[PDB]
């Protein structure tokens, strides 16, 4: 194995970015804003029926709103819409997608209501599909709404009995109205999945499976694609892993000065510490993704990408895909967890928004704040102000960004259930932002 530097023709995230994270992100400038603990709410409509027709209050996490193709967020029938998982916090494997609907005016959690489940358990059996049958969760997308009005819905099909294969997959949901106050999940239709990895561009399950399965310490991931549109083509941009040809895992990549950034001896001494420390197994495993593929105009896959940005070397797990245009420029978040970092510095408490800009969709991101970093989450999973799935929602006037989060780790407390955070204000400027101290938001609220 010899040095050398191959960018794929990608961008990547670097560890000479990452090592100074530690010491840059003590700063208000990216600290996720301390909560009010005495005044969380549970969200009061998220109730679900069980097996045994028994109501359960549910833990509501991971959620994201119906967008227009802008990023802004849609109102649909005089009404916002948040897809969010939600099920009983007894169990850690019900994972089921439901929708939640307020009048666009509302500002107050409690005036999120609940349309319930978006899918019937039978519904993935309707479709010829080659992996509906099977699923076992359902995990994180994304919504919009289509120039003829219909809820379109991309969503991870996780399957627990194919060794955790995930598929990212589509379906439009019908809706209606009975009366002045109520959104009625009439159906869904157009259900299907769109792609789950080629191989040679993303890894997939099935190279997971060959490699050996859970023993290896690798972690296959295919997940929460988020929609987007360019000047007349549509795209997912969605969380997976390198394939063969654009920078695999291994320990061949511990010697590309691609991921490394800096100067000859910063990447001599950083990789001479990665081969003689405990972190050599996972940095030579890690190759997160931020991948790309355009759709036709009925959700099927077009064009399998090159990846955005990568993170080979640095975690396999770049989560939470977001991407949006603002001032003529696309930004590019991701969130991650510190415990799944080979970085020094960086611990088991600490997670992160990560954030990247391009002149355009495929072009060179490069990252916000010097480093990349964008906001700051170190609270210890036990707190009951915890938040995750940070997600940063554009708006329609101004150069702040709304920050939606879940609040609460799922079945954690009896009460205290996984629920919409306070939403925060971020400044988006040029290449830097700024968490926006002097305000707070309602609980869940995705506009100002
Ligand atoms: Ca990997
Ligand atoms: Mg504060
Ligand atoms: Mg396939």
């Amino acid at each position: 194995s010899k040095d050398f530097n191959n960018s794929y023709g990608i961008s990547h995230i670097t560890r000479d970015n990452m090592v100074k994270i530690p010491q840059q992100q003590n700063s208000d400038q990216f600290k996720v804003p301390a909560f009010d603990e005495s005044t969380i709410k549970n969200i009061a409509s998220a109730k679900g029926k069980n097996a045994s027709g028994n109501t359960i209050d549910l833990d509501v996490w991971d959620s994201w709103p119906l967008q227009n193709a802008d990023g802004t967020v849609a109102t649909y029938h005089g009404y916002q819409i948040v897809f969010a998982l939600a099920g009983d916090p007894k169990d850690s494997n019900d994972t089921s997608v439901y929708l939640f609907y307020k009048k666009a005016g509302d500002k107050s959690i409690d005036s999120w209501k609940n349309a319930g489940r978006v899918f019937k358990d039978s519904d993935k059996f309707v479709p010829n599909d080659p992996h509906l049958k099977n699923q076992t969760q359902e995990w994180s997308g994304s919504g919009t709404l289509t120039k003829d009005g219909k809820v379109r819905l991309f969503y991870t099909d996780y399957s627990g009995k194919q060794y955790g294969k995930q598929t990212l997959t589509t379906a439009q949901v019908n809706m209606s109205q009975p009366n002045d106050n109520t959104l009625k999940v009439d159906g869904v239709e157009d259900y299907k999945s769109i792609f789950d990895g080629d191989g040679k561009i993303y890894q997939t399950v099935q190279q997971f499976i060959d490699e050996g399965g859970y023993d290896t310490g690798d972690n296959h991931t295919l997940r929460a694609p988020h929609y987007i549109e360019d000047n007349g083509h549509k795209y997912l941009v969605f969380e997976a892993n390198t394939g063969t040809e654009d920078g695999y895992q291994g320990e061949d990549s511990l010697y590309n000065r691609a991921y490394y950034g800096g100067n000859n001896p910063f990447f001599q001494s950083e990789k001479k510490k990665l081969l003689e420390g405990s972190n050599k197994e996972k940095a030579s495993l890690a190759n997160g993704a931020l991948g790309i593929i355009e759709l036709n105009d009925d959700y099927t896959l077009k064009k399998v990408m090159k990846p955005l940005i990568t993170s080979n070397t640095v975690t396999d797990e770049i989560e939470r895909a977001n991407i949006f245009k603002k001032d003529g420029k696309w930004y590019l978040f991701t969130d991650s967890r510190g415990s799944k970092m080979t970085i020094d510095g960086i611990g088991q408490d600490d997670v992160y928004m990560l954030g990247y800009v391009s002149n355009t969709l495929t072009g060179k991101y490069k990252p916000l704040n010097d480093t990349g970093l964008v906001l700051h989450m170190d609270l210890d999973p036990n707190d009951k102000t915890f938040t995750y799935s940070h997600f940063a929602v554009p708006q329609t006037k101004g150069d702040n960004v709304v920050i939606t989060s879940y609040m609460t780790n799922r079945g954690f407390y009896e009460d205290n259930h996984s629920t919409f955070a306070p939403s925060f204000l971020v400044n988006i400027d040029g290449s830097k932002t700024s968490v926006v101290k002097d305000r707070v938001l309602e609980q869940g609220q995705l506009t100002v």
